């Protein structure tokens, strides 16, 4: 079927929560092994998210090469993302580590380093210019060079030296402020404009590595940023845009990483953020 009608035909028969669990009944098992070494314990924020050994990051060490993060590889749209879960405290130098490693230009974050009364990810950027961090593990350098706060989101311009070989990178870090502490936005218009804001920045483009995404698990507004940004994609390269089928896109992203989006909540605001995008790309 097409989106937008079925949709308004899921509403009226209130069956979200039928349609979410199809998905999940329907969803790739891949084996998750490297994560669940005992080693690897203080690098996962939640034991039941784990990166797939099949499409997991690599890091560039002997030691362990170990980070929650997978590479989700879209072909036909021709985009790839990594979904990371939100640093912890022992995982800040292996976050930046990997930027560096896998040429990314962008780092997008959907929470706030505080929800709900609880700590959902370290303070893994510095918040003053002369107040840089060093990551001593990885041995990385990490300064804030200018902020843009506006009112549902800020952009941060950051340097990363690698202190090996003393190249330096420009990295974009896009943080969404304003996705509530329990729910989903009641409109997608802010969300639409943050995802434009990233686009126009070049960060989603072939020239650099993958963009880097996380919020707290990295799976659900996270699982709801790529898979948004994915269908507008196709709607604009094929010749039939209501071809473009949501749940096929989902299931197919859930190949390269577990649990994506979280809710029958966040998948019907998905929905409702492509359909209403769809009518502003033209
Ligand atoms: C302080 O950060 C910035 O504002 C910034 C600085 C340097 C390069 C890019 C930047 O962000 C953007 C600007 C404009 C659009 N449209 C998207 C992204």
């Amino acid at each position: 079927m097409e989106m937008e009608k079925e949709f308004e035909q899921i509403d009226k028969s209130g069956s979200w929560a039928a349609i979410y669990q199809d998905i999940r009944h329907e969803a790739s098992d891949f084996p998750s092994r490297v994560a669940k070494l005992p080693k690897n314990k203080n690098r996962n924020r939640y034991r039941d998210v784990s990166p797939f050994d099949h499409s997991r990051i690599k890091l560039h060490q002997e030691d362990n090469d170990y980070i929650n993060a997978s590479l989700i590889k879209m072909e036909e749209a021709q985009r790839s993302y990594i979904l990371t879960q939100g640093p912890l405290p022992n995982t800040v130098g292996h976050f930046w580590e990997m930027v560096w490693e896998q040429k990314s230009r962008g780092v997008v974050m959907l929470n706030r380093v505080m929800e709900k009364g609880s700590l959902k990810c370290a303070q893994y950027w510095p918040q003053k210019e002369e107040k840089e961090m060093i990551f001593e593990d990885t041995n990385l350098k990490l300064t804030l060079i200018s902020e843009d706060i506006k009112s549902y989101y800020t952009v941060r311009q950051l340097e990363l030296e690698n202190l090996t070989t003393q190249e330096t990178r420009e990295i974009l870090h896009f943080h969404y402020t304003t996705w509530p502490d329990f729910g989903v936005p009641e409109s997608p218009a802010s969300f639409l404009n943050f995802l434009f804001k990233v686009r126009e920045s070049g960060s989603l483009s072939p020239e650099h590595g993958p963009v880097v995404v996380h919020c707290s698990a990295g799976i659900g507004r996270s699982g709801t940023f790529c898979l948004a940004d994915t269908c507008l994609l196709l709607m604009d390269k094929r010749k039939d845009p209501s071809s473009v089928d949501i749940k096929k896109v989902l299931l197919e992203m859930r190949k390269f990483r577990m649990g994506l989006i979280q809710t029958a909540d966040q998948l019907r605001f998905s929905y409702l953020a492509v359909i209403e995008g769809a009518k502003f790309i033209m």
